[PDB]
């Protein structure tokens, strides 16, 4: 279960970066250099990187400092050939963006967040991302009065108007994914779920430029079923950019590797963006725990690609499997597949098979066979076939 | 704070009827009579009464026992002034339904859940219904090869388009109204929350006759913020009816008294809903605990009017307050109904105050206020000013 | 993976005969004979099987019916080997127990409670039973003002009491273990998780006889997490009995098969307990989804017995496993279960080493290697080494 | 509503002093001094604060300076009359303790923490605190092989014996009390509730020497009624402390200001603490939200006061209202505070009326008559009589 670029596994500078400060506690491991950050995970077998602005330039560098840092940058993607598919904006860790950055309440912070985002995704372009993320995480609030959510909505569609016709008027190919979290740093967060996202997307004056960056942790944040999720964005064309890692339920966001957390979801979830056909990068967004040195950071992410290509392995078997096959018959899955009324209106209204003469009782005492089905996919998944 | 027929306070037939029956316990009370719950909640103060086809035409009866339940219903009505603002069509209850309606896997269920939709479309017509409501309680799965739901979001659109060109065929003057849940009966349930639903609505042949049911309950079972997501379907334009209850948190369905569960979260819906106007219907979907006897549903229907009256009067005591007013200001909800950038792109590019000499610790030090604005809205709430 | 009545798996009469009605449904499945569900777990390998009072003897049955639905239940366990290792009580479907057994307000009803489970201890005895279950399910409340919790301790104290006095005077070797869950039917449960069972016991008068049945889908029902409580209560000798299950978090008790819902807690729990020599039945409490006819009702309870032997299999290949011996040296596994201080208190005061001089820097830079052992334990539980 | 000193309202240090760094943000104010916030505390009308060493005497400070910063305290609570009721020992936030302190993995680790600990239990003496909290943020596990629980629980129970052994040789009269929290900053935190930790507290040697100090937001981490909670505490005579604050249902600990969160949770909390003439400090562990000025955090701690006492008020005046005292006698709450069986087991067994002639139906079609009574409580809160 070895890796290589092929695979299109990336990595953001600030999850192996992640010094360990959380809440409660201070950071336990030091903090490393973007350039050996890039070499130690191209040894490991991924294809690219992502950053925030703030994780490659930090905040208030000038400009000449900015251009060694890009530089510096640069020549070790060079060095490595490893790939930059996305980038993004940090707007959250400054205290000015304490209320939120294309939402906040003082329209100057509003402006200013606006000036920071199309900075970087000049330099976004530059790099050759294809993918630029919004996550909104001060968008949001503690209590009821604090935010007008109708006007909180007016001012994040203009701000991403306005970032649409940016990337016009430049002639950039790059296109905005926006990533849903329900809560947390905010009581409550804007957009908090897929849908909340999606529904927002077709408001823009733009939606073709606008998809989805859903987190696995983020949905299972509100307790939803995250491939159900990633399904109807796929239904909808807006699955643009993915973020994976693992989730114990509903609490705190704690970004584990990918595998850990709910790991029958997991398989659920690569069998449907391979099913699926997915192109865009697997990306991982998670935080090695601060428990671990720096050789358990590199392990935790190796793991996250590991626990990917195993998961692959068994999903392609589970569909690959004529007991399979002919059990997903049994369940009906072929029918749900069917149109149910190609005969149109009329005809369904004239059908008198559809309901007067419908035997209902016959058709309530045919059993779904959904145990042995989800039996199968659990015998294939756990290798005890 | 007594209600009367305008403040078009609606109950639906299954709430003040529950008998009781929960998935441990048989039943404690005795079944209504439809007319029976008209008379009594018209002697309430009620404005109207939703049913499904079920709760008013027991399932399985002729055309002419058909009949004779409608002419009892329709006098009733007559006799007491009570209005039918909204039904809608039960495709959850009998065992045909187990793997659901539109979504089943088999594809004469999903006809015959058509058919039994559309016969009731005719009758809420006849009845003078504005809003169709449909609740898709056992659209999803318990288990993840059972529905591949790319293929179920096919069938719903599919049934909703029907449904659509349906009543644009006849001529009728109804709305859809679709009613997310996250889970429960199903393990996960399609379209989850308001925003999953809001998001699907804009892929339908004709969007415009579609909108939102939310139902307090439902997106307080995903730890949302319920307030927030009407605000959403407020700014989408699609807040078509609502479904008031209470809920305590992330556990099976409640349907509690409105005003019980999470108070302050009733406080800042009801606020919401009176400063933007909404004028449907405010439904309660409720169930009176089954501790109670008859004396206690009628006790726990007059205290889901008496905590919207009393929320309502707070809310606007709140909103009409110099002192709040002036906090407000000192929080800056003036200046997050402003534009960002009226004056547009290229001048935000040229502004030098927006990013060169924008002084973000300045900025940074300015407090919100907000818990100061949130201790006038407890006062308010309270009745401690 | 077959499993054999040397496994000691044991099934509730209430699961593989589950009709399938649920808060929005009828029933899908006939009701099932008890002395069949006897004679087609035997054929799958069951140990035993357990009762509530009604599910064997129709509620108001006379003293005939009842002997002659013991006669053939006992026929029908002589004809197969099987045991009946656990019994409990219903006191909570009939309208009587709406508000509990034991801590009902009524009187008359405590005293009833009480009754109803002293007449099926004798029956619980005569059948070879060890233990005796008691789940509370309507011992709790949907408002604050209903219940007074001190006093309704006070009663489930003199309930507890009174049946231990009674089985102490008629000389039986059964013992008692309480079910706590944490909500559902009851707005809140009293006991709601193991750790309030346990603490419960210890002010009982004779805590000796009493014990806790903690079920997999309960705890997660508050999000904890399973093998720790079980561990607790391993640690307090009180593990009586264990009901297994799956669930996926926090939501309605969905009572899946064993294995499905959180998987990896699943490893968790068999490998502690296995390692920990937990001797007693190993106990499902599960509902066959309602889609399922009666050969997926057979389907879901192998699958239990299946899943609950291949995680055995997998649990034990990692605990033997010299690679991962050696990790939970690195991890310092070893070094947790010696003692802290066995010098004593007067020697750690006087020991330099333990603070004046203590290096809190170099303890601080040490990994804890956890990120490495969990992938092995991963790639086990996969059977991916 | 104005606080004086005697309705002994107290603060941490660490609450009002909170400088806003969260996971994903830095710090939003300024240090607070701790003089400073004892004589704004004292103007404000607390009656007194609490500490963590390392709040008081920054971590590493030579004992000089451990001198001299005791002694500015100690004239500030001389010119203030301020008290210290209760000290704690930070065992979380150096990254020494990044595994636990009294069940890290690493023995040296326990051993140095166990001496911190008794360090600062002498200062607590000195300043005069009754009350010595232990909230064992960092004891637990992300993982499943990391932490072996059974050892863990003999490490706290070692641990916590040495300390009683410590404060029995000294002569101290000084109590602990447990904090429970289910996770955060921990995966999974041991003794993850009340009932844990007081199930706990039974296995120690010295039992009547520990208590719990149980948090509102913390068991509302795990969906649990806090109230009943309480009472269970209560009645084992074990709430030797508690901490107030607010939360808003199952997430990230937000410790937000008391009354906000569960506003109904913290009328039936006050109740029951008023009822049961709780008489230890009334203390607030929360957080003033990151956006506010120092105007803000005043405004917030003088709001967690304030809303006790307007509580209070409600609380007791619907305790006084004789058609409150009247629908408690028609809920028979009056019947749930008298024994069961006074007349012994064989009375019961020998009763006919409890048994063979109990009308069951008469029994079950009494109401319990629970809304009536909830309206009366929601309108006493409201001040709506
Ligand atoms: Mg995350
Ligand atoms: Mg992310
Ligand atoms: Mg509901
Ligand atoms: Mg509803
Ligand atoms: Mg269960
Ligand atoms: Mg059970
Ligand atoms: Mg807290
Ligand atoms: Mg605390
Ligand atoms: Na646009
Ligand atoms: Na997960
Ligand atoms: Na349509
Ligand atoms: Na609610
Ligand atoms: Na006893
Ligand atoms: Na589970
Ligand atoms: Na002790
Ligand atoms: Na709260």
């Amino acid at each position: 279960y070895q890796p290589t670029p092929e695979d299109r596994f990336t990595f953001g500078l600030w999850t192996v970066g992640w010094q360990g400060r959380d809440p409660f506690g201070d950071a336990t491991r030091r903090a490393l250099d973007p350039v050996e950050s890039v070499r130690r995970l191209a040894e490991l077998g991924a294809h690219g990187v992502t950053f925030h602005d703030d994780d490659l330039i930090p905040f208030g560098s000038s400009d000449s400092e900015r251009e060694e840092h890009v530089k510096r940058f640069r020549q070790a993607l060079d060095d490595t050939g490893m790939k930059v598919p996305m980038a993004t904006t940090n707007l959250f860790t400054h205290p000015v963006f304490k209320d939120g950055g294309f939402t906040a309440n003082d329209r100057d912070v509003r402006r200013y967040a606006l000036r920071k985002t199309i900075r970087n995704i000049d330099l976004a372009v530059e790099l050759g991302a294809e993918t630029y993320v919004a996550w909104g995480g001060r968008e949001g609030a503690e209590s009821g009065g604090a935010k007008d959510v109708r006007d909180a909505l007016d001012r994040m569609k203009e701000a991403f108007d306005l970032l649409g016709e940016y990337v016009t008027s430049q002639g950039y190919d790059i296109r905005f994914a926006i990533e849903p979290k329900p809560n947390e740093p905010r009581g409550d967060i804007l957009l908090p779920t897929v849908g909340h996202a999606l529904a927002f997307i077709e408001r823009l004056e733009r939606p073709e430029l606008y998809g989805v960056n859903p987190e696995v942790g983020h949905e299972q944040m509100a307790g939803l079923n995250f491939p159900h999720g990633i399904a109807q964005a796929l239904w909808a064309g807006k699955l643009f950019h993915i973020d994976l890692n693992g989730q114990n339920g509903i609490k705190y966001d704690q970004d584990l590797r990918f595998g850990a957390g709910d790991l029958r979801a997991a398989f659920w979830l690569v069998d449907l963006l391979e099913s699926a056909g997915y192109s865009g990068p697997r990306h991982f967004d998670f935080k090695p725990p601060r428990t671990e040195d720096f050789d358990g950071v590199w392990a935790s992410a190796a793991g996250c690609m590991r626990n990917y290509l195993i998961l692959k392995e068994r999903a392609a078997a589970f569909r690959a499997d004529p007991e399979v096959q002919e059990a997903l018959r049994a369940s009906r899955l072929d029918e749900l597949a069917r149109p149910t009324a190609a005969d149109g209106l009329q005809a369904l209204l004239d059908d008198r098979s559809a309901f007067e003469e419908f035997d209902v009782d016959a058709a309530a005492a045919r059993g779904m066979a959904f145990e042995r089905l989800d039996q199968l996919a659990m015998d294939h998944l756990l290798g005890a076939r």
